[PDB]
């Protein structure tokens, strides 16, 4: 199994759509390694649900939170820890307005060595009950001898490119991290590293973060041959007044980039009605009437949840991924997941006459390319070649379908559980 991408466990679905799933606690658990130390880079934390994920001979060992909360909600999160003498925390600095810490990885030092976890799931138990997520496990990572001189890092410089985003942070916390990554044989890697960082970055620096990363990682490791461009995600951004201001233009053109239609993968109201949590999955969806007024017709690219391959038409999508599959779909150039919604804040937007790059947030995603498994497309794994989690292709809103929008009312029609949505 080249890829090491995984979903989420689904609570409530055949345990056949489940065998090849992983949750939290599998994830932590000692056959996993000898646990040592750890950091939970995330959004939203419920730390008394965390620290049980963790067996209970794990419990004790240090955790580091890393997070961008500020004022209130960093006073509640600092409260949610304290009682956990080995709990500390890492305020991301958010220089920007609306950044958010947004990335999730887990860094877990054992007795044998490293593992790094890329996943989509804020480390709160509904993200990880019901909701379609996805998981990319690095391989246990070894040791460097103490006696021998060795980079340690991997053709597709995974090594040097995490450091560098960790580096990113400005913090006294993550170094440790950063020292412990140095001491490590991360060469078995044979996925790319695709981050986002706050900032506004000028000339060389713009292909270091976002849309341009993956723009040039395609270019330097792609090769070319109407193949189509697929982003599927769960929080949308506002975009412009319409598609030639970032997302037929910057953005798709990033997405093309080798060496066309543009299917968009996001909930209508219906998928959310008729899923296993009901109506509450949307507010994990927060697309808002505000910012879905502003541009309406970036909803004719909309396609719905769909996801009989892998048993999860009914588990709501929290994962965000991107890929270039063929004209009939049968294969892909590149798979990503990654934590980048579909928004400006998490990719990038272009400043100063297309010099500087902008992005508000903290992402995280990995890139897997064919050229690094020696390889120059994947097959599509046609039921849960590469994994593609949900169905192929991608199937048009209905005339009668409407996006998912979290803060309108919901009330002509009973979800799952016999409930309305009334936000308020
Ligand atoms: N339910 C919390 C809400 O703020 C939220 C919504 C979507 C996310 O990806 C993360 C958090
Ligand atoms: O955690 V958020 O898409």
């Amino acid at each position: 199994n080249p890829f090491q991408f995984y979903l989420t466990r689904v609570s409530g679905v055949k345990p056949k759509y489940n065998s090849g799933a992983l949750h939290i606690k599998d994830i932590l658990s000692p056959l996993f390694g000898t646990l040592v130390s750890s950091a939970q880079f995330n959004y939203c934390f419920d730390v008394d649900w965390l620290v049980k994920q963790y067996p209970p001979e794990f419990r004790k060992k240090p955790i580091l939170l890393v997070h961008g909360d500020k004022r209130e909600a960093k006073a509640h999160l600092h409260a949610q820890a304290k009682p956990y003498e080995n709990i500390s925390l890492c305020q991301a600095k958010l220089d920007i307005a609306f950044g958010t810490h947004h990335t999730k990885m887990m860094l877990l030092l054992y007795e044998e060595g490293l593992r790094v976890v890329i996943h989509t799931s804020n480390l709160i138990h509904a993200d990880w009950h019901q909701k379609t997520q996805g998981i990319w496990l690095s391989p246990l990572y070894p040791r460097i001898a103490d006696g021998t001189h060795k980079s340690g890092e991997s053709p597709t410089h995974f090594k040097a490119n995490l450091i560098s985003y960790l580096t990113a942070y400005n913090a006294p916390s993550l170094k440790e991290w950063i020292d412990v990554i140095h001491k490590h044989d991360l060469s078995e890697t044979n996925v790319y590293l695709i981050g986002s960082t706050p900032g506004r970055f000028q000339g060389s620096q713009k292909d270091n973060w976002g849309h341009f990363r993956l723009k040039k990682l395609l270019k330097d490791h792609a090769s070319s041959m109407s193949w189509p461009v697929v982003g599927q995600f769960s929080s949308v951004g506002s975009l412009g007044a319409d598609e030639s201001k970032w997302l037929c233009s910057e953005f798709k053109e990033s997405m093309l980039t080798l060496g066309v239609p543009l299917y968009l993968i996001y909930p209508s109201v219906e998928n959310v009605r008729t899923s296993l949590e009901g109506y509450p999955a949307g507010g994990s969806l927060p697309y808002s009437i505000q910012t879905a007024e502003k541009q309406n017709w970036l909803h004719s690219y909309f396609h719905k949840w769909s996801a009989e391959t892998s048993g999860r038409s009914n588990a709501m999508p929290h994962i965000k991924t991107y890929m270039r599959p063929s004209p009939d779909f049968s294969k892909i150039a590149w798979f990503l997941v990654t934590s980048a919604n579909l928004s400006k804040a998490a990719w990038g937007a272009l400043e100063k006459n297309g010099t500087q790059l902008m992005i508000r947030s903290y992402e995280l995603g990995v890139l897997f390319l064919p050229s690094a498994l020696g390889l120059d497309s994947f097959k599509v794994k046609q039921k849960f070649t590469f994994p593609v989690p949900y169905d192929l292709p991608p199937e048009l809103y209905g005339s009668k379908d409407r996006p998912w929008i979290w803060n309108i009312p919901y009330v002509k029609a009973p979800d799952t559980h016999g409930n309305m949505w009334v936000p308020s």
